[PDB]
């Protein structure tokens, strides 16, 4: 297909998307706008949000419906139906934590202070919850790689930036980081991305 | 398989689940616990979180995930793999909005007021982007019935209580709750279900 994904200049909710074309080599445009395209950008989007994606004259939306569809048959995808109901389970627990922050949020009285809330008390239950359910494994789901492990590994990165000791209880879950990093097309895609903060 | 939902005595996060099991005519075990309850259930649950659902003795989480794995091969899922993105594009984002309000929040006033906030200002924007994006269709995916149109009915249900005007400029709207209201199962599921306010 002709893909055009369309986000911020950023990792953020497009970025699972780009590692899911990465791994399975697939070509895209990827379409990073500035702050001060947005406006004209949003009246034309279905629900005002981005990520976007553009298949063959199509408009997807919702970064993590888009990941699913994407990899649909894939060997990304879970091997049991029940297998993929525990990979959508997973990333979800993920957005729903990475949702609860406050990124568009302009005071920071409240910004930082519930960010610091939320990364103080809240991470590290998470962690270990994270850490028991993958005990022994490989990867989270199954005897291989999922877009689950992604999920992971790109939240837990943004995380990583305001929380440097997330993971220093949990040897396991670092390795799982470094896993997904490891798999070539994906370290070539980490290698060559734009650097950006978030 | 023996199924056994977990949640609370409320419609809230499960009610998608309770939905899709009476449209297809399968039988569970509804296991409705009280707060009191809630410390010893979950010591039991791998993120913490309600609903679980227990699939010949194996833990499933996450109300959508579950619901997609329910509706998997089912006239509810979306009948192409598109459709299937649009179905949980829509889902994700009545669910974006839904979680962005503080039912959890033990102050009444700052919650009374988050809530009216939410309904007033931000509501509106979404409740048109859905209108518009059903346009004079008899279902929000295709030509048929998805949990899509499910999720909407319930979570409109919901909305409605606490914004009783929502849908006064978006008859169409109102009439996809009716279509869904008035499908056998669910009518009957409807008027069996437990009354609760939430
Ligand atoms: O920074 C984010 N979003 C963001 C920033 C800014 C604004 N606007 C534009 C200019 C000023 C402003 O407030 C709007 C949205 C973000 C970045 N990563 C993630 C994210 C989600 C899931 C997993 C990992 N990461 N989620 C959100
Ligand atoms: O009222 C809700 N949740 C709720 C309340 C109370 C508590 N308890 C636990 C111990 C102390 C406490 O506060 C836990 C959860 C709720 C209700 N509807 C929905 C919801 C979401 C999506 C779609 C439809 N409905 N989501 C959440
Ligand atoms: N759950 C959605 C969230 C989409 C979303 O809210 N995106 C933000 C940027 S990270 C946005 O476009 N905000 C635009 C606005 O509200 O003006 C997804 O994962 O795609
Ligand atoms: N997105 C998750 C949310 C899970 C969740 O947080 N559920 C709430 C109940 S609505 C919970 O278990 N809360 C415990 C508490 O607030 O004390 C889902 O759809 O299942
Ligand atoms: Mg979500």
């Amino acid at each position: 297909p002709n893909y055009k994904l369309t986000y911020f200049n950023m990792r953020g909710r497009a970025e699972i998307i780009r590692y899911i074309f990465a791994y399975l080599d697939i070509q895209y445009e990827d379409h990073r706008i500035e702050q001060a395209d947005w406006p004209e950008i949003k009246s034309t989007l279905p629900f005002g949000k981005i990520p976007i994606l553009e298949v063959d004259g199509l408009t997807l939306h919702q970064s993590l419906a888009i990941a699913r569809y994407l990899t649909k048959n894939t060997d990304l995808a879970g091997n049991t139906e029940m297998e993929q109901c525990h990979v959508d389970a997973i990333v979800d627990t993920l957005d729903d934590f990475m949702s609860c922050f406050p990124w568009a949020e302009k005071k920071q009285d409240v910004k930082e202070q519930m960010f610091n809330e939320l990364l103080t008390y809240n991470a590290p239950h998470l962690m270990q919850d994270l850490d028991t359910y993958l005990g022994g494994r490989e990867w989270l789901i199954g005897n291989s790689v999922t877009w689950a492990d992604f999920y992971w590994e790109i939240c837990s990165t943004t995380l990583l930036v305001f929380k440097p000791d997330l993971l220093d209880n949990h040897p396991r879950l670092v390795t799982l980081r470094k896993k997904v990093q490891a798999i070539p097309a994906v370290a070539n895609w980490i290698k060559r991305r734009p650097q950006t903060k978030l």
